[PDB]
């Protein structure tokens, strides 16, 4: 449309290393001075990934408020995202206590819990629907109800407890299972069935909190994830495949969390994306269809 007219000239021209460099150096700086804290350095996944004081989420919590996880508030789109790093052995409790205290309906996950033979995130959901995990510390209580498993991607639906007052809440939990140990999937379209399958959940509508999304850091593909999302949505706003500046729209993001989009490969597959999704949003329905076949869901 315009956006693949900059694509072809950005491929012509092999300066997509050039282009991601640009975004780093234009990308906000803020302090994160919380995540620094001592007390709070079993709390982080990765020294070099921090959330920012401004729009970090705090746990309603005496004690310690600290969690690697941002909000990303996309004004203009009007959706927002909580990133966040893959929980650790010891903050799966502070994982869940967020979900439930900003009322999150989905959570999305994209990496698997061990990656390149070593683990990128704790187990912290239940693999058995008669195993259920208790948080002692968060007082919380989950339980997995059912998983659709496909070929791509695996839906699970989850019940979640706060034990204090025995309320319950049905969350989704979508986990991508088959983004490449090294190389980003170049099927714009198992990754557009994904998010569309998100969508469709309601886990991204406004009369519910913030969806969770998280990889190990929970920057690059979870920056992929939302960039693509709002991009689309914002097409979707005005009907107008032509204003969405996609480098614009990154940057409004990295206003929130630090680094996301890891790398000019990452970029270059948020473009695709985009630009294949456009294909739906302006009226091609069937387009939808063409990707679940493209993404082999049964195997």
């Amino acid at each position: 449309m315009e956006m693949e007219k900059e694509f072809e000239q950005i491929d012509k021209s092999g300066s997509w290393a050039a282009i991601y460099q640009d975004i780093r150096h234009e990308a906000s700086d803020f302090p994160c001075r919380v995540a620094k804290l001592p007390k709070n350095k079993n709390r982080n996944r990765y020294r070099d990934v921090s959330p920012f004081d401004h729009s970090r989420i705090k746990l309603h919590q005496e004690d310690n408020d600290y969690i690697n996880a941002s909000l990303i508030k996309m004004e203009e789109a009007q959706r927002s995202y909580i990133l966040t790093q893959g929980p650790l052995p010891n903050t799966c409790g502070h994982f869940w206590e967020m979900v439930w205290e900003q009322k999150s309906r989905g959570v999305v996950m994209l990496n698997r819990v061990m990656e390149k033979g070593s683990l990128k995130c704790a187990q912290y959901w239940p693999q058995k629907e008669e195993k259920e995990m208790i948080f002692e510390d968060t007082n919380l209580k989950l339980t997995l109800i059912s998983e659709d498993i496909k070929s791509y991607y695996t839906v699970r639906q989850l019940e979640l407890e706060n034990l204090t007052t025995q309320e319950t809440r049905e969350i989704l939990h979508f986990h991508y299972t088959t983004w490449p140990d090294f190389g980003v999937p170049e099927s714009p379209a198992s990754f557009l069935n994904f998010l569309f399958k998100v969508r469709e959940s309601g886990s991204l509508s406004p009369e519910h909190g913030p969806v969770v999304v998280h990889c190990s850091a929970g920057i690059g593909r979870s920056g992929t994830f939302c960039l693509a999302d709002t991009c689309l949505l914002l097409m979707d706003k005005r009907k107008d495949p032509s204003s969405v500046d996609i480098k614009k729209v990154l940057l409004e993001m990295r206003k929130f969390r630090m680094g996301l989009i890891q790398n000019a490969d990452q970029l270059r597959f948020s473009y695709l994306a985009v630009i294949e999704g456009a294909k739906f949003i302006m009226g091609d329905s069937s387009v939808q269809d063409q990707w679940k076949e493209l993404s082999h869901e049964d195997l």
